[PDB]
């Protein structure tokens, strides 16, 4: 069987669990087991599964390489696919929550789902609540007997509560953190102080790599008892440095890519996000520059917006975009290194996802 | 030690783990602590912990009774606390996601959290999904080595989800189940066809019940290894039934108690509630009475809410209301009288939550 079919196979049949279970044992009734089907297929399908799917990709490595009777490889293989729903239905909570939050308008091309006009926003929090029960309840149905059930909740509750606060980092990063404040209307900063590599890092760090990177990697470790493979230290190194590079690409399209293309409309200046962009220009600019841009960031008129996106145009920013990317494809393919020492095997699954990025 | 005043303290304890986790771990700075320890306060502190304190009487109960080193009585009262406070960090989040979601305004005479003024609806939204990890966060710290670590989260996962799928009940109760559609804006219903007793009740037992009864009851039993002394079946049955009565309760405030006094201003009417004063009033009117309540129902107009207030009053539901008092207050002292079987001790925490719900 070829991977995505099995994935989403897989998927067919968790959805069926968790809505005959809605009937069996929470009392629902076929009208409201049908809006959470739609939902469910609303927010979960339609990207390109690269966060399940390297799940699979981990497991399908390790079962190259590691003796088991044929019913094993079928058991770790229906266990990777359930472990990547996992991580797809969270993240699906993440984007059904952060477009309310945010008061996005499209994601990918069609309306976010609070959007819709039998959703609204007094729905779509709670559908948002559901989708991460939903990640709960396949771990406890599908691994009750696991040895790995432990770990595995252990993790993936911290990789959540590391993405909450990552979101917190993202959303407050246009504030000046000494002003803080829940009984005061948060100004944005005027000296733009807080724009800096350092705090972008973190920012990254938190609200994508985890979840993005680190968890698909350690559940394909965990679903395939082979956590001893692995120095943890270098697969967290390794997750975090790939997945600030997937961000930085990210934030340079939301700016630069024509909307049918990017799937929405970026707002990151409008919105006055600390991106990659704005926090390397203010490294580089003059006393001119960074006045220019003081006087038109973070404003809703597009005239300002043009004028934003003008001075990164002049500034040059795709050279310090090609010296970051060199830099980043000299430290990937060392930790890479550092991990054939353990496994090359699981070393060549990261060299996977490392392409995966590089090249979408 | 009181009660209240070890269970105070450990909110202090357990505060402070949290947020020096968050520094150590998380890379968080002063600034995005405090506002964190400010939104844990605001959310979390000022009700009646009466869901937490109930986890502490039930461990208290089987202290009581059972033999154990001083050290374990500590550690037992300890982890009763350390459980009483998840639930009210889970009630917490919630309560921040409902008023979110309802447009609130006030709660327990004080703004809600989403509506001060440095928080606002982006924040506040992950505010109250930070609030449900930290009670993972809880769980994982203080239960690392329990031997109830694996029911007591497997019970968590449950009470969450069946929550969840309660707020859906809810916030769908004035749609007809067979119009529901994502792709079309719902109508209000205008034949109060599912206005029943038992369509009521699977909306109270899945929005409340769950975590404001059962929880607190099983919780206590699982930090006291005591699940043996209960018929499960029963402590379910009465969960179930004492809520109901306390969601009645509710109901019935929501229209007649004064605002001052209720802490809020109650819009069920206008927001088209399934009440249990709606459901009664439907269960006895005359033809003409049905056809006024459909002719003001779920407006905004004031006169038309007084019009709704006037047909409930004229409709003497204080009887129907003394009436299913008398047969709650019978079915629960059955129940009590079942659970003596197997503990008396037990029986005598379910009849004081009993008390302090049947005389608030
Ligand atoms: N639906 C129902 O009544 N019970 O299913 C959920 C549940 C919650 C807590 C403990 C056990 C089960
Ligand atoms: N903050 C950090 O970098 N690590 O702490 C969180 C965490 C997430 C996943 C696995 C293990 C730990
Ligand atoms: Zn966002
Ligand atoms: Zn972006
Ligand atoms: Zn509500
Ligand atoms: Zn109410």
């Amino acid at each position: 069987m070829a991977s995505m079919e099995r994935f989403l196979s897989v998927y067919d049949e968790v959805q069926a669990f968790l809505l005959d279970q809605l009937q069996s044992k929470y009392e629902i009734d076929p009208n409201r087991a049908r809006y959470l089907r739609i939902m469910m297929d609303t927010t979960c399908l339609g990207g390109k599964y690269f966060r399940g799917m390297t799940v699979v990709n981990v497991a399908e490595g390790f079962l190259a390489v590691t003796q088991h009777d044929e019913a094993t490889k079928e058991r770790i293989l229906h266990d990777a696919c359930v472990g990547g729903w996992m991580i797809e239905f969270l993240q699906a909570h993440y984007l059904v929550e952060d477009d309310i939050m945010d008061g996005s308008v499209m994601r990918r091309g069609k309306p976010c789902w609070y959007r819709f006009p039998g959703v609204t926003t007094q729905c779509a929090i709670n559908d948002g609540i559901i989708l991460k029960s939903w990640t709960q309840i396949m771990a406890w149905h599908y691994f009750a007997d696991r040895p790995f059930l432990k770990d595995l909740l252990c993790l993936f509750q911290k990789v959540d509560y590391a993405t909450a606060v990552g979101q917190m980092y993202d959303v407050t990063s246009m504030c000046d953190s000494n002003k803080l404040d829940p009984e005061v209307a948060q100004p944005m900063t005027t000296d733009f102080a807080e724009f800096t590599p350092a705090i972008y890092k973190r920012i990254v760090k938190y609200k994508t790599t985890f979840y993005t990177y680190l968890l698909p990697l350690v559940m394909g470790l965990l679903v395939s008892e082979a956590a001893a493979s692995v120095e943890m230290n270098l697969v967290e190194r390794v997750a975090h440095l790939i997945g600030e590079y997937f961000q930085v690409q990210d934030d340079v399209m939301d700016c630069f890519t024509p909307p049918e293309q990017l799937g929405k409309v970026g707002t990151d200046i409008e919105d006055a996000k600390c991106s990659w962009l704005a926090v390397t220009f203010l490294g580089k600019a003059n006393a001119a520059q960074v006045a220019e841009f003081k006087a038109n960031y973070g404003e809703k008129d597009p005239a300002k917006v043009a004028v934003v996106k003008r001075l990164y145009s002049k500034a040059n920013l795709q050279a310090d975009f090609a010296a970051y990317e060199a830099e980043v494809v000299r430290e990937v393919e060392s930790l890479i290194e550092q991990l054939k020492v353990k496994s090359p095997t699981f070393a060549e699954s990261v060299a996977v996802v490392w392409e995966k990025t590089h090249k979408r």
